[PDB]
C-alpha cells in the first residue's frame, strides 16, 4: 500500500467512524426527546427550507441523510400528521412546522452535547479540509 | 446561530455530504464486483481482525457501517457461507479468501471515486477527524 492508498483507507474509516458515533446517538436522543428519527427530521427540514412544496425527486435530492425509500419515508411522515395530505408536493402541516422548531432546537443542544469535548480548530480544519475534497470531486 | 453552532452544523453536513457522496458508489461497484455489500464486507473485516471470532455485542460495537440489525446481518453472512456461528461469528476459509479479493476492490473502488482529491486534503481531514474523535 502507498502512502495515497493508505491515506484514503484511513479517511474513509475515519468519516464512517465519526457518521456512526454521531448518527447513532443523535438519532436515539431525537427520538427520545421528539419521537422523531433524523432520517424523517431531516425530510422536515428541507420542506421547512421549502415552503411552496417540493415533489418526490426533488425532496429526495435535497436530502443529506441517504433516502428512507423517499416515498415511504413521507408515508410514515404524512401518518404522524406531518406532511399534508388531502404527482405529490410535500408540505408541512401546521403541527409539523411547530414540531419542526422544537425538533430543530432539540437536534442542536444534542449535537453540541455530542461534540462537547470538540474543539473549535479541529471543527473548522476538518471542514475546511472536507470542502476541498467536496470541491475537487465536483 | 453562534459561530460554534455554525461550525457544528458546517462539520456535520459536510460528513454526511462526503458520506454520501461515497457509499452509494462504492457500495452499488462493490456489489457488482464481488457481490458483497458494504455491510457485509465491513463485518467480515472485523471478523478477518479476530480470526476466533466475535460476539454479537462485540461485532456489533466494531462495525463501522452503522447497523441497525447485526444478527440479520450475520445470518445473510452464514447463508453466504462467508461466515460460521462460532451466540459468536467467526470468518470461513471462503470467507476469508473471498475478503482479500474484496479489498483489493474495494480500494480500487475508493482510489476511483477519490481520484481527484489531493492528499493534502485527506492527510488534513483525517488528521482534524482523529482529534475530534479522540476528543469525543
Amino acid at each position: 500500500k502507498s502512502d495515497r492508498q493508505q491515506n484514503q483507507t484511513r479517511l474513509w474509516l475515519n468519516i464512517l467512524r465519526l457518521h456512526g458515533l454521531v448518527f447513532g446517538d443523535l438519532n436515539r436522543q431525537l427520538l427520545d426527546e421528539t419521537g422523531l428519527s433524523l432520517a424523517k427530521f431531516d425530510a422536515m427540514a428541507q420542506l421547512a427550507r421549502n415552503p411552496d412544496g417540493l415533489s418526490m425527486g426533488k425532496l429526495s435530492g435535497a436530502l443529506k441523510v441517504t433516502n428512507g425509500n423517499v416515498s415511504g419515508l413521507v408515508n410514515r411522515l404524512i401518518k404522524d400528521g406531518m406532511v399534508v395530505k388531502a404527482s405529490f408536493s410535500a408540505k408541512l402541516t401546521d403541527a409539523g412546522l411547530t414540531t419542526f422548531k422544537q425538533a430543530s432546537e432539540a437536534h442542536n443542544r444534542i449535537l453540541a452535547e455530542l461534540l462537547r469535548a470538540v474543539s473549535d480548530q479541529d471543527m473548522v480544519e476538518a471542514s475546511a479540509a472536507l470542502r476541498g475534497i467536496l470541491e475537487s470531486m465536483q
